[PDB]
């Protein structure tokens, strides 16, 4: 007879309170939002007992292990609802054709640039090295990103066809790994000869770019929404734009989907369905969220229209477009460990290319 919401505690859950007012209006039904720590751990402990929120936000992901464990209702929004949305969301909450949750906001790294040191961004990764060294005359570097986490090096190593799982219905197929192709070596490749032309350090990690590009050292960073915050702070005077080609492909950032999935063991379920779709997956609803705390692209195309007016919310937009939706099944844990050992070992020269990403291909497909 009530609704119980869990949200993370870095997000608009006081705007999440204000749609719940406005529902609790025209029904009756009392909302409450809580934002429990690390609630993404509780939550499997205890609606594994029949117990916890009637729903839950979280990215996408996770849901895949939650889905697993019969922990989330099986969601059916029309035809109609489901085109208010960008199509490409849809497909991050699917659990093996089932539909487990509903998608709210979307995230996706962007190339952010120092407009004062580079007039325009370059469109390609090819041009960076040439870049480079014009910048290095003043004593500037062109780009600076964190090396040491495959989550910031993806996109360039899947730009020319890396992937981590073939997805084609729904439905990813554990025994397609991408990895090893030559699009992903055509990548690494690039990459390493990044780091032994100088033009690039291979102990760069998150602290480090992020100091850099804020100190106005280097003219480029990969990055996300979470940064903006600091660079403002900065007083760098930014830009956020597409991320460059490479072999004339688009970068392949991985794309996170905040959702909202609905417990399997709630006796709420059809008050959640009316509370997601009416309410909070409206212009309104969006907007009072994003007023407390802002949610970055949205996947309601409505909302996302009116936001895209910031240059910089069209950008994360158009890359995540662009990306590659993440793998949402328990085999990721084994794509991360591998791929972030065999591009460290690739970059420390401790490995070849072909044999970096052999390996790994094997560890994954093991
Ligand atoms: C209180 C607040 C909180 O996050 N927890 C969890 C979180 C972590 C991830 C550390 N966890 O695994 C257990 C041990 C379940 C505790 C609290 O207990
Ligand atoms: C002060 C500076 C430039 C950054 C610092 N750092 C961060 O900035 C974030 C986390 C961290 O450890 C670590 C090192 C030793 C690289 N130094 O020297």
């Amino acid at each position: 007879g009530k609704l119980v919401i869990w949200i993370n505690g870095d997000k608009g859950y006081n705007g999440l309170a204000e749609v719940g007012k406005k529902f609790e209006k025209d029904t009756g039904i009392k909302v409450t939002v809580e934002h429990p720590c690390k609630l993404e751990e509780k939550f499997p402990q205890v609606a594994a007992t029949g117990d916890g929120p009637d729903i839950i936000f979280w990215a996408h992901d996770r849901f895949g292990g939650y889905a697993q464990s019969g922990l989330l209702a099986e969601i059916t929004p029309d035809k109609a609802f489901q085109d208010k949305l960008y199509p490409f969301t849809w497909d991050a909450v699917r659990y093996n054709g089932k539909l487990i949750a509903y998608p709210i906001a979307v995230e996706a790294l962007s190339l952010i640039y120092n407009k004062d040191l580079l007039p325009n961004p370059p469109k390609t990764w090819e041009e960076i090295p040439a870049l480079d060294k014009e910048l290095k005359a003043k004593g500037k570097s062109a780009l600076m990103f964190n090396l040491q986490e495959p989550y910031f090096t993806w996109p360039l190593i899947a730009a020319d066809g890396g992937y981590a799982f073939k997805y084609e219905n729904g439905k990813y197929d554990i025994k397609d790994v991408g990895v090893d192709n030559a699009g992903a070596k055509a990548g690494l490749t690039f990459l390493v000869d990044l780091i032994k032309n100088k033009h690039m350090n291979a102990d760069t990690d998150y602290c480090i770019a992020e100091a850099a590009f804020n100190k106005g050292e280097t003219a480029m960073t990969i990055n996300g929404p979470w940064a903006w915050s600091n660079i403002d702070t900065s007083k760098v005077n930014y830009g956020v734009t597409v991320l460059p080609t490479f072999k004339g492909q688009p970068s392949k950032p991985f794309v996170g989907v905040l959702s909202a999935g609905i417990n399997a063991a709630s006796p709420n379920k059809e008050l959640a369905k009316e509370f997601l779709e009416n309410y909070l997956l409206t212009d309104e609803g969006l907007e009072a969220v994003n007023k407390d705390k802002p949610l970055g692209a949205v996947a309601l195309k409505s909302y996302e229209e009116e936001l895209a007016k910031d240059p910089r919310i069209a950008a994360t937009m158009e890359n995540a477009q662009k990306g590659e939706i993440m793998p949402n099944i328990p085999q990721m844990s084994a794509f991360w460990y591998a791929v972030r050992t065999a591009v460290i070992n690739a970059a420390s020269g401790r490995q070849t290319v072909d044999e970096a990403l052999k390996d790994a291909q094997t560890r994954i497909t093991k």
